C-alpha cells in the first residue's frame, strides 16, 4: 500500500481511526502526544469527547463499549496522562471490556533517560492490558493498530495499549509499507440426562448478538431455570417464570438454592468467580455428587482455555464462543414437556425468600430499596430505551436486585474490579454510545465524589444523563462489613459531602433533593421527564444491610436472610457502640 | 528474639510499627481487603488520619506533606482499584524524589493470582515507579518490611516505596517469636575517595573565574543545605541559579542570585551558564527542562574542560544520576550539603569578581522577566497576578508555602515570585502531574498548621482533582486556592501556537461556576475580572480565615517567555516582544476564524 506515505504518524493514526469504523474518541491532549491530536483537528471521521480527568476518558469509553458493542478508543499523553488511565484498564481487564488505550511517548531519543513526563507505560499496564507495545517506527504504526483492535476484540475482549513516541507521530512516512464437536455431543447428552438443571449465564453470552436469543431458546426447548451473575443481568427476561434472578454473595435465596441442589450446571459465559461461589468447597455439592455418579456435574461454555477448571472441576468444557456453540448444540436437545418435581421445588423456595427488607413507615426515612423499584417502574413508563450505570457498592446490589432485566446490554457496571466513581463516567460514555436511550447512573455518595468533576464533562458532550444519588452518608458496603464483622467500628467510612444540588448547579446542570416519602413519587417523574443533564439527590435510611448475604466461610445455602426483629436488635446494638452515632 | 508482638494482629503490629516510625499522620482511605488494618487503627491516638474523596488525593496530599515536613509521606489504601488509583502519585514522587510509602491493601494470599475480586497485581504495576516495593507473604514478616520500606524511601536519594498487605496477613495473629532487628528501626576507603574527590573539586574551584551555582531539590534535602549553599557562594562570591525545584533554596533578594534556568528560565542565569568556565551542580540532575539542547549546553565550560581549567563538578547521592547526561570532570558523591561542608575549608576566599559580575548585572538589565502589561479595557495579566500576591502573602509575616497545578500559571509562580526560604514551593515538576495542587495544598497544610498555604492553579489542572475541595474543609486545613482561569490548557496551546500554525485540538474545556462550586463545597468563594477590584480582592483572599478560593479572570493566550525549545541552547532563548505579541494575536484571529 501507498495511500499513506506523505502523511504524518499522526494522520496515519486519523485515517486508521476511520479503518476501525470508529465513530468516537475519548481523551486529553498533552504534549508528547501533539503531533497526533494536530492531525486529527477537526477530524470529520469521528467525534471527539474530552473529560476533566484521563480516568474520565478511561471509563467514558468502557461505558461506551459496553453499549454499543465496539471497542472504546482512549487518547491520552504520555507521563501522567498514562499513569490516569491505569485504573480503567484493569477495570476493563476484570470485566473483559474492549477498550484500545493510545498513550503518547517522548520521543524514542529520550527514551529511558529519565525525561519530562516519561513513564514506562508498557511494563506499568503489562498485568491490566491483553497486550502492549511500544511503536517504533511510523511504517509499523497502521500494523500495530490492527494489531490491537483485532485482539482487543476477540477471545475474551479486553484492554490493549499502543505507546506512540512523539517523533514516530511527528515522522513522515516515506516507504511504502506491505473435538469441540465432540465436547458439543457429550454436553448435549448430559443435559437431555439432567433431572434439576440450572443455567448459570454470564457476561459471555452478551458478546453475541444472538446470545440472549439462543439462551431463551434453550431455556424454552429443555424448561430449564436460568440465573445471571451481576454481569449477566439483561441478557434473561426477568418476567419468565424461569428465571431465577441473581445468585452469588447478594444473589436471590431461590437462585442459590437452586444452583447447590442441581444435579447439572450449565456454566454459559460466567467465571466462577469468588462473589458467585461463595465458598468453592461447598459450591455445588449435588452438583459433584452427580458428576461422581455420572449423572450430572458441571458444563462450561468458555471462549478462553485459561478460564476453564481453574476455580472448579468442570465434567465438560465447551471451547470458544458460547452463543455459537450453543447454536450447534440446540438440534441435539430432547425437548423437555415440563419439570413439575424441579419447578415445585424453585416456586416454593421463590415464595419463602422473595427480596424482602423493612418496608417505609410513617415518619421513617426514605427506604433505598424502595427508591430502586420505583426508579424502575416510572423509567419503564416512558418507553425508552433504558441504560443503567451504576457506582460501587449497596446501591449497585440494590439496583441489581431490585430492578426488573429484560433487555440486553441495558446495565453497566463495575464488577470485576469494583471501581468507585464508575457510575458518571459510563453512563456519559453510555449516553454517547445510544444518543436516544435514557441514560441513568444509580450512584452512591462516596462512589460519586471520587468522579464528580466529569459533571461538567457531560454538559460539554451533551449527554443528558441522569444521576441518581442515594445518599446514606456513609461507604455502605464497607460500613455493612464493619457492622457484621467488626463489631459496630466504622473507621474512616463517612465522608463530609458537598452540596449535591449546589453542585450539580454549578456544573451546569439541574439539580432535585428529596427527603420525604411523600415527594419521592412526584420527584423520580421530574427527574426522568427532566431535559438534558439533570441530578437528583435521595436521602436514603442509614446502616441498611444489603441482603441475603453469602460471605466468609459459609456457601451459598448457607444465607443470611432478611428479618425485621434482628435490624431492629442489630440497630440497638449499634447505637450502644457507637455512643448514638450510628 | 523478640516476643513483644506476639497475640497481635497484623493490623495491630502495623499501629505500632507506626508510631516506633515517628508518624504523625496517615493519608488513606477504606476497602475491603485493608479493613483489618483500619479497625486496627480505628481511634488510634498514635497520628491524625486524613481523608479525600479520592485515592489519588491521598497520595498527592502525601507528597505535599512530605515535601513541606521532610517526613515520608505515609498512604493507606484498599486493594484493586484502591492501588491503582495510586499509581499516577507514586510515578509523580518517583520523579520528585518524594520519600512516599504506600501501603495497599490485597486479597487473601489463597486467592492472589485467582483473578480475585478487587485483586490487581500492584508490585507488578508499581515497580517502574518505585525504589522498592514488597509483598508481606506473613504476619512474622511485617515488622521487617515496614522498617525497610521507611528506611528505603528516605535514604539515598529520597523516593516511594510500596508495601502490598494481604487481608490474611493484616488480620492474622502472630504465634511465633521473631528477630528484635527485624522489629527496630563508614568505610574507611570510601570516605577517603570522597575526600579525595572533595579536595579535587576544590582546587577546580579555586581556580574558576567564571564560576556558577546550579542548585536542585538536592540542597533543600538537609536542614543545613541554603545556609551552607550561602556560605559557599559568599566565600567564593559565586553566583547562584536554580531548577523549578531547587527554588527557596537561595536567597532571590541577593545580589550573587540568577534566578531559575532552563527552558522557561531567566536569561540571565542561562546566559552565566552558558558562558561560565567551571559549572558546580549541587543536587540537580541536568533534566531537559533545564539544559536546553545538550550539545550545546554550558559550551564554556567544556571547553575550559578540554583545557584542564575548568568544566562541571557534581555533587549527587545516586550514582544513577552520575554522568547520566553530561560528561562531569568531578563527581562528588554523597549528601550534598554534607560533602559542601567537608569541602569549606578548602576553599580559598575570594574577595570579588568584577569583570563577571559587572557581564552578569549587564544582562539583568536587559532581559528582565518582561511581559504586556495591563492597558486600559484590557484582561488582567496573569504575571501581574503572581507579583501582587507575592507581595500580599510575604507582608503578611507568616510562613507561606506555595503549591501549584502544572502549566503556565506554575511556570509564572517560579518566576514571578520571590522566593526566599526552603521548602516554600511545592510543585510537580518532572512528571508534571496537573492537578498536583489542591490536595498538594491540603498536606502541606496538615504538615505546617501555622503556614499561610497558597495553591497557584490554573483551570484545567483544577479540574482535575476539584472533588477534594471537600476533603480540605473536613481535614479542617484553610487553603488558599487561587484560579488563573484563562478558560484553556495554557500551556498546551502555547505550543499549538508555537509549532502547530493556531490549531487548538481539544484544549479549550467547559469550566463550572467555580465561586458556586467552592460554597457548594462548602467553603468562601471570591472572583475578580477588573483590574482595580484585583487589590483588594488578593487581601480579602489571604486574610480570610477558613479555606477560600479565589477566581481570577486572566488574559487568554499568553505565552511564558523567555523560552528555549528544540534544537536551542539555552542562550538561543525566545524573549519577549510586544511587536510579537500583538502580530501572533492578529496571526491568531485569522486563523481561528475569529474564535480565539
Ligand atoms: C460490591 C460488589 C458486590 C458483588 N456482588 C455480586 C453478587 O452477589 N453476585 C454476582 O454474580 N456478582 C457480584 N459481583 C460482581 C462480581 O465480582 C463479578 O464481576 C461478576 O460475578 C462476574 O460475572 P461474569 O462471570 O458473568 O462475567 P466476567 O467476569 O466478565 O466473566 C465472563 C466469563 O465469560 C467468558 N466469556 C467471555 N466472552 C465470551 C464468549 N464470547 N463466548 C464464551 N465465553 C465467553 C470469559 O472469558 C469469562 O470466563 C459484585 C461486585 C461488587 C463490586
Ligand atoms: C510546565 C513545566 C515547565 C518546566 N520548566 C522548567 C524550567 O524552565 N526550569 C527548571 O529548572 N525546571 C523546569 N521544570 C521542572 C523540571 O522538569 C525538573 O522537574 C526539575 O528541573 C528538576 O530539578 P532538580 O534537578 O533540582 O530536582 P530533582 O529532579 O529532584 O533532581 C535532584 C537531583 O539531586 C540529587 N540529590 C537528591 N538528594 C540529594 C542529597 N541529599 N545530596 C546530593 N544530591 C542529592 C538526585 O538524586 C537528583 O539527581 C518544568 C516542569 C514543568 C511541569
Ligand atoms: C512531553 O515531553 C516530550 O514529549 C519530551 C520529553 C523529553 C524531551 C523532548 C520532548 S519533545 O521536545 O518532543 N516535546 C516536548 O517537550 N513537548 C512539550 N509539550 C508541552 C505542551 N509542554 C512542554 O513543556 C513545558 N513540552
Ligand atoms: C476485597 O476482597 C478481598 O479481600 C477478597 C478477595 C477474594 C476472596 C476473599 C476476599 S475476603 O473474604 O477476605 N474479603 C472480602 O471479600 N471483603 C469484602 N469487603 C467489603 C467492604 N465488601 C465485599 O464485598 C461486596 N468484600
Ligand atoms: C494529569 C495530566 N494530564 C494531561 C497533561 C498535559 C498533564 N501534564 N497532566
Ligand atoms: C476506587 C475505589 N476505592 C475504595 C473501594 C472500597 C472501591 N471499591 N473503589
Ligand atoms: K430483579
Ligand atoms: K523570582
Ligand atoms: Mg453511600
Ligand atoms: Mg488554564
Amino acid at each position: 500500500d501507498t495511500s499513506f506515505v506523505g502523511l504524518t504518524g499522526g494522520q496515519i493514526f486519523n485515517e486508521m481511526m476511520s479503518r476501525q469504523n470508529v465513530d468516537t474518541v475519548f481523551g486529553y491532549p498533552g504534549g508528547a502526544i501533539l503531533p497526533v491530536y494536530d492531525a486529527i483537528h477537526n477530524s470529520d471521521k469521528f467525534n471527539f469527547v474530552l473529560p476533566k480527568h484521563e480516568q474520565g476518558a478511561g471509563h467514558m469509553a468502557e461505558g461506551y463499549a459496553r453499549a454499543s458493542g465496539k471497542p472504546g478508543v482512549v487518547l491520552v499523553t504520555s507521563g501522567p496522562g498514562a499513569t490516569n488511565v491505569v485504573t480503567p484498564m484493569a477495570d476493563a481487564f476484570a470485566d473483559g471490556i474492549p477498550m484500545v488505550v493510545f498513550t503518547g511517548q517522548v520521543p524514542t531519543s529520550a527514551i529511558g533517560t529519565d525525561a519530562f513526563q516519561e513513564a514506562d507505560v508498557v511494563g506499568i499496564s503489562r498485568s491490566c492490558t491483553k497486550w502492549n507495545v511500544m511503536v517504533k517506527s511510523v511504517e509499523e504504526l497502521p500494523l500495530r493498530i490492527n494489531e490491537a483492535f483485532e485482539i482487543a476484540t476477540s477471545g475474551r475482549p479486553g484492554p490493549v495499549l499502543v505507546d506512540l513516541p512523539k517523533d514516530v507521530t511527528a515522522a513522515i512516512l516515506r516507504n511504502p509499507i506491505p473435538f469441540v464437536m465432540q465436547s458439543i455431543n457429550k454436553a448435549a447428552d448430559l443435559i437431555n440426562l439432567a433431572k434439576k438443571p440450572v443455567l448459570y449465564v454470564g457476561a459471555g453470552i452478551l458478546n453475541h448478538a444472538d446470545g440472549p436469543r439462543l439462551l431463551k431458546e434453550l431455556s424454552d426447548r429443555a424448561q430449564i431455570p436460568v440465573t445471571t451473575t451481576l454481569q449477566g443481568l439483561g441478557s434473561f427476561d426477568q418476567e419468565d417464570p424461569k428465571s431465577l434472578d441473581m445468585l452469588g454473595m447478594h444473589g436471590c435465596a431461590t437462585a442459590n438454592l437452586a444452583v447447590q441442589n442441581a444435579d447439572l450446571i450449565i456454566a454459559v459465559g460466567a467465571r466462577f468467580d469468588d462473589r458467585v461461589t461463595g465458598n468453592i468447597s461447598k459450591f455445588a455439592p449435588e452438583a459433584r455428587r452427580a458428576a461422581a455418579e455420572g449423572r450430572g456435574g458441571i458444563i462450561h461454555f468458555e471462549v478462553s482455555p485459561k478460564n476453564i477448571n481453574k476455580v472448579v472441576q468442570t465434567q465438560i468444557a465447551v471451547e470458544g464462543d458460547a452463543t455459537t456453540n450453543l447454536g450447534k448444540m440446540m438440534s441435539k436437545i430432547f425437548p423437555v414437556k415440563e419439570r413439575s418435581e424441579w419447578f415445585a421445588q424453585i416456586n416454593k423456595w421463590k415464595k419463602e425468600y422473595p427480596y424482602a427488607y423493612m418496608e417505609e413507615t410513617p415518619g421513617s426515612k426514605i427506604k433505598p430499596q424502595t427508591v430502586i423499584k420505583k426508579l424502575s417502574k416510572v423509567a419503564n413508563d416512558t418507553g425508552r430505551h433504558v441504560i443503567v450505570t451504576t457506582g460501587v457498592g449497596q446501591h449497585q446490589m440494590w439496583a441489581a436486585q431490585h430492578w426488573t432485566w429484560r433487555n440486553p446490554h441495558t446495565f453497566i457496571t463495575s464488577g470485576g474490579l469494583g471501581t468507585m466513581g464508575y457510575g458518571l463516567p459510563a453512563a456519559i460514555g453510555a449516553q454517547v454510545a445510544k444518543p436516544e436511550s435514557l441514560v441513568i447512573d444509580i450512584d452512591g455518595d462516596a462512589s460519586f465524589n471520587m468522579t464528580l468533576t466529569e459533571l461538567s464533562s457531560a454538559v460539554q458532550a451533551g449527554t443528558p444523563v441522569k444521576i441518581l444519588i442515594l445518599n446514606n452518608e456513609e461507604q455502605g458496603m464497607v460500613t455493612q462489613w464493619q457492622s457484621l464483622f467488626y463489631e459496630h467500628r466504622y473507621s474512616h467510612t463517612h465522608q463530609l459531602n458537598p452540596d449535591f444540588i449546589k453542585l450539580a448547579e454549578a456544573m451546569g446542570l439541574k439539580g432535585l433533593r428529596v427527603k420525604k416519602q411523600e415527594e419521592l413519587d412526584a420527584k423520580l417523574k421530574e427527574f426522568v421527564s427532566t431535559k438534558g443533564p439533570v441530578l437528583l439527590e435521595v436521602e436514603v435510611d442509614k446502616k441498611v444491610p444489603v441482603l441475603p448475604m453469602v460471605a466468609g466461610g459459609s456457601g451459598l445455602d448457607e444465607f443470611i436472610n432478611f428479618d425485621p426483629e434482628v435490624e431492629r436488635q442489630q440497630t440497638e446494638l449499634r447505637h450502644k457502640r457507637t455512643g448514638g452515632k450510628h
